[PDB]
C-alpha cells in the first residue's frame, strides 16, 4: 500500500502544517516551513500540495516578500516534482472577516474579500492550479437577524459571478469549487451541504465554471451520507475536487486522517470514486491531532494515503467478486440501472401490468437480499 | 390569536388522523373519518386539508368504493368551505414500497409507483389542489451496496420527468413540490435536504414545474437552520409549499405541533415567510402525541395555528420597531442588501480603497452589534 | 468465523421476529412462531434467546393459553439446547403504557406495570434467566410540564426497589439490568445514557442487584462513545448484560446488525469486552431491515455473530502484535495504568519535580504517538 | 428585568474576557484586564466572578507577580462588592495538557496537574470560593487505543480522591463540582454527561464532597434534555453549581448567551431551578460572539441576566396560574408525586385492582392532556 504520485494524493499546507491551536489550547507544534512540508510530503509519495494564500504568503507581506515566498515555494516544487492542483483563499482567519468575506454585512469588506481572492487566483494560475476552492467559513450567522440570507445569497452570487467574469476575462483555465460546511466557525454557514452548494451553482451566470469540493467530515457534521452526496455531485457533473478526512459523527469538525471516523463510509466513498472514474486529486484536508509531534504528523499523513489505498483494494475486490456480482443481481441493482419507462408515458398509462394487473403482494414479498450483499461488502472490507 | 380561513392554515388528514402507532407501540386513538376531521378542522379555523391518496381512499378500494369515499369527502368540503390546496401520494406504507417507489430496485414497482401517483394527480386536480407533494420516504438505503445513487437519481429524474410530461399533456395547472427528509424510515433518504432537492430540480426536463416542500423538523433532523434553508428556497423561487411542525434537534422525526421544538427558529421562520410575502398554504404536518385523546388532538391542532399567529404578531412588532430598524442599520443589514460591486469588475480591480488602501484593522475593529440586535429580537419574541 | 454456543451469542425473539412495521409502513414479514426462531437460531450457532413477556405470551392470554405457550417454548429449548439468559417486560407497546410504566403519571398504571413485571420475573426465573432487563422506553416526555422528573425518578426508584424487594423475598438468583436510551419513542427518555443509569442505580436500596444493559445504538443516538461508556460500566462493576447492534450516528434507533454502523467502534467494543473478560451473553438487539425476506433475516442474524467473531480475531491480533505492544509503550499506556501518586498526598506536595522543578516545555514537546498506534489498529482491523 | 446582586448572577473572567480566537480565526478583541471586567460586571448587576487560575495569574508568573495580580483583583472585589463563589483550574490550554491533566498518559503530567490544581484551591479558598469546578476538557481521546478508559477512570478517581484528601486535611469548606462535556476539544471526553459524572462521583472515597456543574450547552451537544439532567442532579442532591448559556443543538460548543439556543429548554430550566429552590450561583459560561466589539460584549452579558429574569417571571406566572394548576391535575402530575405502592409489596401483590381486575382499556383511553398543558406553558412563555 505504497502511494505513488500516480495516485494523485494531495495535501493542504495547512494540514500537516497545523500547529494544533484549538478553541481551548495553544499550539503544540512549531510552524512548518512550506518548503519543508513539500519535501516531506514528496518523500511520502504525495502528488502535490494545496494552499491558502495566507499559508504561503504571510498576511500583510510586501510585494518583495511575496516574491521571495513564492520563489522559494516554486523551487521546492521544482526540486520534488510536486504539483499544485488546487488553491484557495483564506477569507476566515483575519478579524476583518469575522462576519464573512463575500457576504460580510460591510460592503467594503466584501470588496476587499474579492480583491484578496482575485490576487490569489492569479497566483494559483501561475502555479498551475486547475481548481480554485472557495470555503466560505465565515459566511453565516449565530443569530437570526444578523444575516438576511436572501441578501447574502445575492451577495454570494455577485461575488462568484465577478470571479467567473474575472477568470473568463483573463482566459484562465481554472474552475471554481465551492466547499460546503454546515457550521463552525459560524453558528450556521451558508450553503451548508453539497446539495445547497449544487443548487446555488445553478443560479450563477456561468454555472459551468463552478462545482463542489465536498469534504467527508463536513457532510457528516450534518449526519448526511457522504457517498450519497458525492454520488449526487457526480450525477450533476459537479465533483471538481474532493476533501478526504475522517469525522466521528455530529460534533465539531474533527478533520481526522482519512479512514478514521466512519470507516464504512470511507469504503463506500472509495468504491464510488473509483467506480465513477473520478480523476481529480485525492486531497486530504485533515489535522494531525495536536497530541502528535512531527513524527506523528507524517505518520498521520502517511495513514491518509495508506487507508485510501487499502480501501481501494478492498472495494475493487468487492466489485470484482463474482459472488458479489451475483448478489447485486439478486438485489436487482441491474434493474435499478434500467429505465422505468423507456416505452414512454402513454405506454406506461396503457400498461395494465403496471397497475390494474400488478400483483402488489407478490412484488411486496420479494426480499431485497440487501443484508447478504452488505455482509459480503463487510467481509471484503475486513479481508474476511 | 384566532385563526381565520384567511390565514391559509391547512392540515393533512394524516396529522390529526394519526392513530398514534409508533415503532414501539400500538395505536392509542381510533381512526378518524376524514369527514369528521374536515368538520372539526373547519370549526378550528383551518382553511383546508391535504391528503395522501391512501388517507382518503383505502388501499385496494374498488372504483365504486373510491367514488363513494370521494363524494363523501367532497360533500364535507362543500359543507364547510374547506379547500384542498395540496395532495400527495402514499408511496411508503404498503410493503411493496419497502425499497422505494420511484427508485425501487424492482422496475415493476417503479412503474406501479408512477401509475399510483398519476391516478392521484387526477384526483388532486379534480379537488382543486394547486400543489402536488412528493415525499420519497422510502427512496434510499440502509446499506451502501443496496442503492447505486447515480442510477437512483436517474430513476428519480425519470419519474419526475414523466409526471411533468403527464401534467403538461393533460393541461393541468398543478405544480410539484419535493419534500426532502434526511432519514427515517430509510437509513438515508435520497435528496435529504432542501438543498439537495433544489439542486435535483435543476436537472429535470421542466424545472419550472417543480419546487420544494420543506418541513421544519426534517431540516432540523440534519441540524440545519430551517429559516436559512427556506431563504435559499425563496431565493431560488422554489418555495411552493411548506410543512410546519416542531422538532427537538437531531433525533427521530417528532412532528411536534408548530411552535414546539425550536421556538426561536419558528420565530425566524415566521418572520421570513411574512417578510417575503409567502402566499402559499401554512400547512401543518404534525402528529398529536399518542399520549393524547381526541380533545388533545384538537388542542394540539389549534396550538399549531395559535403559535403561528403569536409569532407573526411578534415578528411584525420586531420589524416595525424603530429601535430594531436602527439596530439593523447599526449591524449594516442595509449594506448587506447593497451590491458589492455594481461599479463592475474593472472598477473594483482599479479601486485602491478595496485593497491597497483598505484599512483592514479599522474595518476589523467595527463591532457588528449582532448581540444587541438579537436581544431586541428576544425581547420582542417574549413580549418583554 | 463459525459461531458455537460457546460464544454465548443470544438473540431476542423480537429481533429476528420483527415483522418490519415502522412509523411509516406496514409489516413486510409474517409473524414468526417463537419455536421456529429458537430452532433457526440454534441452527445458526446461537447460544440462547431472550424475550419480552409479550413476545412469548400474547397480551391478554388466559392462564391455560400462557401455560401452552410456555410449554411449547420450553420444548423447543429442550430440543435445541438453547438457553434463556435474559428476559424483560414489554412496558411500551400497549396503549396503557403511553405515558410510561413505572413512571406513568397515573398511579394505577404504575401499579399494573409492576404487577406485569413481577409476573414475568417469575417466568424468567423458571426458564433459567440470570438477568432481567428493564428498558423504560415510555418513561419520559415530549413536553416539559408533562413530567416532573424528580417525582418520576422517585417513582422509578420506588419501582426498582420493590422489584429488588420481590426478588430478595423470593430468594431468586436474578439481577436487574437497566437499559438506557436517550429518546424514541418518547421525545426524551429518563435515564437516557449509561451514565444516568449508573448514577441512578447508586440511589437504589440494594444497588448490588442492579447493573446496566447498554445498547450500542442507544449511546450512539446521543453521539457518545460506546466503548467509553462500556468501560465506565465495567469500571463500576455494573456491566451485567450488553445489547449489540449497529447505528449510523444520531438519528432514529436503527438496530442494524452488529458490525454495521460504526465499525471501528465495534472493533474497540469487542477489544474491550474480550480484554476485560466480559463473560455475559453477547446479545443482539437488532432488526433485520424490512427490505428483507426470511432468508435475509437469518443472513442478518448470522452476520451479527460473524462480525463479532471477525472483530474478536482482529482485536486479539492487535493486542498480541509485539509492534502494537511497543506502540502502546511509546504512547505511555503503561504509565496510564500506574498510580499518579501512590507515594501519597504529602509526598506529592513536597515533590519539587512535580511542580517547581517540572520542565513543562520538555513534557509538552513529547509526542503521544497516538496516530501511529491508531494506524496499527486500523491495519489490524482491515487485515492489512 | 434589572438584575441585582441578590439574583446571584456570576460570570467567568474568561467569558466577557474571551478575545474571540476560534479554530479558524485570530482574536477580534483585545485582552480585558480582570479588574476592568469585575468593574463592568458589577455595573451590570452581577453578583460575582469566577476564574481559572490562568485567567487571573498568567501561566509562568513569579510569586511576586502572582502576589500583585491577586492584590489588584482583591482590590477590585473590595471596590465593587463582587464575590468569587467559584474557581477552577486551567488544565487544558497549555500544550503540556494536550493528552489531559488528571488522566494524561504521562505520569509526570498528572502529578503536575494535581499540583497546579492544589495551588489554585488554596487561592480559591483565600478569595472565598465555595465551589471548585473541574472541567476535564483534555481528558479523553481521539482514537480508541490511546486511552484505556478503565485506567483513566482509575487515574481520575485517584486525582479527585487526593484533592478531597487535600481539602479535608486543610479544613477547607469548599466542595468540588465536576463539569461534564461530551466532546471538544477531545474527540470524546471522559465523563461526557451529567449522568456519567454523577455515577463517577459515587465511586470516590468521599462522595459528599463532589457534585456536578452541568452546562446547558454541553448536555445539548449530546442531544440530551438539560432540564431532565438537572432534575436528576437535583434528585441526587448533587447540583452544586450550574453553567448557563445557549447552544443550537448538536455541534461545536457555541457558548451563546443564556436564553439563546434552545429557548424553551431555558424556560423549563429556570422553572426547575426556581421551583427546586436552587440557591447556588447562576453562572454564565458564555462567549460573546467574536463579531462583537466591547459594547457587544457587555450587551451579551447583560442579555444573559435579562433572559434569566424574563424566564423566571414567565415560569412563576405559569406555575401560579390557576388554569395551569388545573391542567397539571388534569395531566395527573399530582398522581406522579404520590407513591406507587406505599401499601408495600405484599399489598400490591394481593391487590386485584392492580392486575387481575385492572381495566387496561379504560386506563389506556384516558388522554394525558399534555398538549393543552404545553400550550399553556407556551402561552405563558410568550406572554400571550
Ligand atoms: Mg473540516
Ligand atoms: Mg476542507
Ligand atoms: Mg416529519
Ligand atoms: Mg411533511
Ligand atoms: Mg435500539
Ligand atoms: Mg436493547
Ligand atoms: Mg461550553
Ligand atoms: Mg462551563
Amino acid at each position: 500500500y505504497q502511494p505513488t504520485p500516480e495516485d494523485r494524493f494531495t495535501f493542504g499546507l495547512w494540514t500537516v502544517g497545523w500547529q494544533g491551536r484549538d478553541p481551548f489550547g495553544d499550539a503544540t507544534r512549531r510552524a512548518l516551513d512550506p518548503v519543508e512540508s513539500v519535501r516531506r510530503l514528496a518523500e511520502l509519495g504525495a502528488h502535490g500540495v494545496t494552499f491558502h494564500d495566507d499559508d504561503l504568503i504571510p498576511f500583510g507581506s510586501s510585494d518583495s516578500e511575496r516574491e521571495e515566498h513564492v520563489k522559494r515555494f516554486r523551487q521546492a516544487l521544482d526540486d520534488t516534482g510536486m504539483k499544485v492542483p488546487m488553491a484557495t483563499t483564506n477569507l476566515f482567519t483575519h478579524p476583518v472577516f469575522k462576519d464573512g468575506g463575500f457576504t460580510a454585512n460591510d460592503r467594503d469588506v466584501r470588496r476587499y474579500a474579492l480583491r484578496k481572492t482575485i490576487r490569489n487566483i492569479d497566483l494559483a494560475v501561475e502555479l498551475g492550479a486547475e481548481t480554485y476552492v472557495a470555503w466560505g467559513g465565515r459566511e453565516g450567522a449565530e443569530s437570526g437577524g444578523a444575516k438576511d440570507v436572501r441578501d447574502a445569497l445575492d451577495r454570494m452570487k455577485e461575488a462568484f459571478d465577478l470571479l467567473g467574469e474575472y477568470v473568463t476575462s483573463q482566459g484562465y483555465d481554472i474552475r471554481f469549487a465551492i466547499e460546503p460546511k454546515p457550521n463552525e466557525p459560524r453558528g450556521d454557514i451558508l450553503l451548508p451541504t453539497v446539495g445547497h452548494a449544487l443548487a446555488f451553482i445553478e443560479r450563477l451566470e456561468r454555472p459551468e465554471l463552478y462545482g463542489v469540493n465536498p469534504e467527508v467530515g463536513h457532510e457528516q457534521m450534518a449526519g448526511l451520507n457522504f457517498p450519497h452526496g458525492i454520488a449526487q455531485a457526480l450525477w450533476a457533473g459537479k465533483l471538481f475536487h474532493i476533501d478526504l478526512n475522517g469525522q466521528n459523527g455530529i460534533k465539531y469538525d474533527q478533520d481526522l486522517r482519512f479512514g478514521a471516523g466512519d470507516l464504512r463510509a470511507a469504503f463506500w466513498l472509495v468504491d464510488l470514486l473509483e467506480s465513477a472514474g473520478y480523476s481529480g486529486p485525492r486531497h486530504f484536508d485533515f489535522k494531525p491531532p495536536r497530541t502528535e509531534d512531527f513524527d506523528g504528523v507524517w505518520a498521520s499523513a502517511a495513514g491518509c494515503m495508506r487507508n485510501y489505498l487499502i480501501l481501494k483494494e478492498r472495494a475493487a475486490a468487492f466489485r470484482a467478486d463474482p459472488e458479489v456480482q451475483e448478489a447485486l443481481r439478486a438485489s436487482r441493482l441491474d434493474e435499478l440501472a434500467r429505465p422505468t419507462a423507456a416505452d414512454g408515458l402513454q405506454a406506461l398509462l396503457d400498461d395494465r401490468s403496471a397497475f390494474e394487473e400488478f400483483d402488489v403482494d407478490a412484488a411486496a414479498a420479494r426480499g431485497m437480499a440487501f443484508e447478504r450483499l452488505d455482509q459480503l461488502a463487510m467481509d471484503h472490507l475486513l479481508g474476511a
